[PDB]
């Protein structure tokens, strides 16, 4: 009776009680920094617990700041919808354009065909394609995009009878092979998300917070530099994750294991079956002009990103130095070009070369607004903006200096220990909640702590920002885990056991690579730069 | 052959040719204001013609301005998503919450029950309810909300056989009664849109442009003052539109007319029939706590709008004088409170008075995020932002001074003829295209022309801003017209012949009321205020 009441209505209890319980923080102390602290506590608890939808919770600052003596209404709204957010939303639109007309399927099928027929080889190909696609597209999208192929091939293999998808006789228990495939897809999506700024929202969040906090910083997380910093480690731990997954389920190094016998059986007689099903499933047809135009536009957008400000040559931006151009212009330009261009080029028959029937109606464009309006996750605007506004208000109120003075005690420990504990704390926190919320909560605190001690802010911000995305244990940790658990009825215990490998691999790889190669990309990480001294002295 | 080629593919021809044709404007003159003028011409032609979707076209300034010397990328994105736009979007969300749980149906049915039984009385009540609903909600939404009731009552009457929906024998021709009802609903929605700032987008557009251009203006279009200025005229010409429709289709003043004889039959019988069917739709069950909570929240929001800064008493926004609240808090506050509050209060059986069964799951909130995400027209953000950015860029580049000096020749004519010609031009232009585009095009030009001559800007801005919404002649003019034409297969010729009336009525009413009662609400229209003199002298 009374026990299940907490089980059903705990969210309402949190919503009702937390604002009342946190009130003495405001009443006891007089400064406005304490009001900002009260707001921070309430919003952090709402994000972690998820009592309210994240998008709704992100709207609180609009109400809260003008009531208090923090910010005016117009400035708070200006903090939302920065140019960087426009770049991200345009990137989502271009990804939608790619998804439309089915370019992704052609790329995935071709790479799998290039990779070998053996079942171990098929797993390797699937992970690599997912990592490359998640590098530019949202993670949950990529998981949904990739699952049907493996589902179809597994069903065909079961039809031949070489392997069984489920245990023979409460949903049926999945076998080891399907667990391996699905978990590999989800993990590959999560790992590949970290490669690029537009790969996932968390990268955008901490990049934006760092840029807003320190305008005078001489080290920049622009698009090429971040990609240079991130790609090699991503490749290394993706490969190591693949090796660990093969060891855990396929019996890679144990020849006498019974699991290895199943792999050997799959090697002989199932290669032809999956090859036939893959060839038939690649029946899209000859490559149309639609896909060619979309691909050319995408490549042009990437090239525009890379050419904005290289050290080799001036490039654009330097030539157009009248005003400050940003990477927002290349994206929106691609979106507009996608809307203007046609899709068939069949109307040329009118002017000359009257071969074939003329079109009977208006030629469709590359994309339609109805598709965009129904698929874009518009709440990300409020979520990212709320993070930015909270950071800015915390800076202006002066509560950031209060935390900075509070945490000064950590100066005793050496830098490496700080790096390790920061990574561990970030992983532990992101295990239980959304990545973006954890990033918003922890990044400004790290910035202020790094200012209080004499440590370069990037040296702590980058590893933590990357580590916030590493979530593998529980279904609640990340949406791809929930989708994969739903598709194949994966029990939580098995996923929790399997998640041990990627966590250790990512932690070790991040530690070593940030210690070694970050100095190669950023020479001044070890020392304390001049502008950091100026900022700390002003603080 | 070649004749139909223009019919099929004219939009692509416009998109390809117009930028090439307007290019000599940029090449011949070296000023940056000429580049801004080229941009203005291109966007104006794209909006009027609708070669591209409006939302896509509004995205051009983000790409265009930083390339030229007009503005930086950061500021251009800041221009989008202002405070006022956030207020409007929150208002749309609250309207969606009202649509949820079906409060509007109860209100409309109750008012129709209050009004009498004769078809004239039913028509009058239906128009009044449509006007009141459109005062707070989008026009097309209200039309879709209201049509099914009249459809049902007409079908029931046809089943009884008192009147025929369509002419007896290509879609069937609707009879005069059906035309009257549907056209009345559409016209009522269009007319009631003008009552309030959040009623329609055009009001928001010109209010925002005026506020951005003149910060120092003493006269203000705040929420209560605008409503005071607008409501009485709205009532007068809504009533006059009702009388014209009754004379045109139901022979109100002519007893001998056959149409009057059909009305007499409708009064003699079947009034009890429509009353019975109306009661059947009224049986929605007793009013629930859900609706009561939503209604209380809505009333509280409106009261919060009025008490922001009244002349009678200080109110809020003066007690909290640390920052300018700027009327954004109430709307987002209501949106958040909609998610926070429950919907049943059936969980209290746990504590005491067990009574009925306890709930078996979490209690739903007043609204769900899925409903909001799928129904909000998100492209309005880009449309309004593009309008604001174009206005600001025109101000900064210096094109405004050029146009104002160009149009100085109109000083010869007296004030009244300027008012009349402005109203006529606004109506003629809005007849053929979207209202928001016309407002965006014409408002800044009016502001600059008003500065060039010694005329108070409001004197011309308000009548034109209201006149942009008056569109009845063609289905292209406004979405409600298209919906009504689709529902009842209305022919365009009949629609124009019917709409000839409300145009004249609205023009005369606006002229007289703006000349007479605007002085009562704003005392200083006739004179040229000091701040206007300062602005003109500086510019
Ligand atoms: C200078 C000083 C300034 C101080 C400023 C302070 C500002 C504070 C602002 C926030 C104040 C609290 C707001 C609470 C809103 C209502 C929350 C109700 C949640 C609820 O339904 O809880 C149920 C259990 O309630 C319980 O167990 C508790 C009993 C709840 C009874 C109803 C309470 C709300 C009644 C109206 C209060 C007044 C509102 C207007 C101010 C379970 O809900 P669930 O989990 O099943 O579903 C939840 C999703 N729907
Ligand atoms: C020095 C500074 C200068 C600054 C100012 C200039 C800046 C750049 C301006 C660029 C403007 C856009 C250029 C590309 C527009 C392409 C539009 C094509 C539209 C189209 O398909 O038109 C069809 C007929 O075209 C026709 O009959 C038109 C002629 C033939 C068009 C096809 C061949 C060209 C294809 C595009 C080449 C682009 C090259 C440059 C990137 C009918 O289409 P529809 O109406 O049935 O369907 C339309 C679905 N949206
Ligand atoms: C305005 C400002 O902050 N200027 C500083 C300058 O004082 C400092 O010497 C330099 C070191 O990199 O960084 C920059
Ligand atoms: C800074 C500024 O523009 N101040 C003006 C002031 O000079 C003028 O007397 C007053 C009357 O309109 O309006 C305000």
């Amino acid at each position: 009776k009374c026990s299940n009441f907490f089980a059903n209505h705990w969210k309402g209890l949190v919503v009702f009680l937390v604002p009342l319980l946190c009130l003495p923080v405001m009443l006891l102390n007089e400064g406005a920094e304490f009001r900002c602290m009260y707001l921070l506590l309430v919003m952090a608890i709402f994000w972690v617990t998820e009592a309210l939808p994240l998008y709704v919770t992100s709207m609180i600052p609009i109400v809260a700041f003008p009531i208090m003596g923090i910010m005016s209404s117009d400035q708070t709204c200006r903090l939302y919808f920065k140019d960087t957010l426009v770049m991200f939303m345009g990137g989502i639109m271009v990804a939608l354009a790619v998804e439309y007309c089915n370019l992704h399927k052609r790329l995935a099928l071709r790479v799998i065909q290039i990779v070998g027929c053996s079942p171990r080889r098929l797993h390797f190909g699937l992970i690599m394609v997912t990592m490359f696609l998640s590098m530019w597209i949202s993670n949950a999208a990529c998981t949904a995009m990739m699952c049907p192929i493996i589902q179809a091939v597994l069903e065909e293999l079961q039809a031949q009878g070489v392997c069984k998808i489920n245990h023979e006789p409460e949903p049926p228990y999945p076998t080891k092979i399907t667990l391996c495939y699905y978990l590999g897809i989800a993990y590959a999506s999560s790992l590949g998300g970290c490669g690029t700024i537009i790969g996932t929202a968390t990268n955008l969040t901490f990049k934006g917070i760092y840029e807003a906090r320190f305008k005078n910083s001489t080290e920049q997380m622009d698009f090429p530099t971040f990609m240079f910093y991130s790609v090699p480690s991503m490749l290394v731990y993706t490969l190591l994750t693949f090796v660990f997954l093969q060891w855990h389920f396929m019996g890679l190094w144990r020849p006498k294991s019974k699991e290895a016998q199943e792999v050997q059986r799959g090697r002989e007689g199932a290669d032809v079956a999956k090859k036939v099903i893959d060839q038939r499933y690649k029946d899209l047809g000859p490559m149309s002009i639609h896909e060619i135009q979309v691909m050319i536009l995408f490549i042009f957008m990437v090239v525009m990103y890379f050419t904005r400000k290289p050290g080799i040559f001036l490039g654009w931006a330097d030539l157009l130095n009248s005003k400050d151009i940003r990477n927002s212009m290349p994206t929106i330009f691609v979106v507009v070009m996608c809307f203007m261009l046609p899709a068939n080029y069949a109307f040329l028959r009118y002017c000359t070369r009257r071969g074939g029937p003329v079109p009977t109606g208006p030629t469709p464009s590359l994309i339609t607004w109805k598709f965009i309006q129904t698929k874009v996750p518009w709440g990300l605007v409020f979520l990212l903006g709320g993070g930015f506004a909270l950071a800015e208000g915390s800076k202006q109120s002066g509560m950031a200096k209060l935390i900075g003075n509070a945490l000064i005690g950590l100066k005793v420990l050496p830098n490496s220990v700080l790096l390790l504990v920061v990574i561990l704390v970030a992983v532990f926190l992101t295990a239980f909640s959304s990545n973006v919320a954890i990033a918003n909560i922890i990044i400004p605190v790290l910035a202020e702590m790094s200012l209080a001690i004499e440590i370069h802010p990037l040296y702590l911000i980058l590893p933590a920002g990357l580590a916030c995305s590493m979530a593998f244990h529980l279904p609640v940790s990340t949406p791809p885990n929930a989708l994969v658990a739903g598709y194949a009825n994966i029990r939580t215990k098995d996923m929790a056991i399997a998640g041990i490998g990627p966590t250790i691999i990512t932690i070790i790889t991040l530690f070593v690579f940030c210690q070694t190669w970050g100095l190669v990309v950023y020479p001044n990480l070890n020392s304390f730069p001049e502008w950091a001294q100026i900022y700390a002295a002003a603080a």
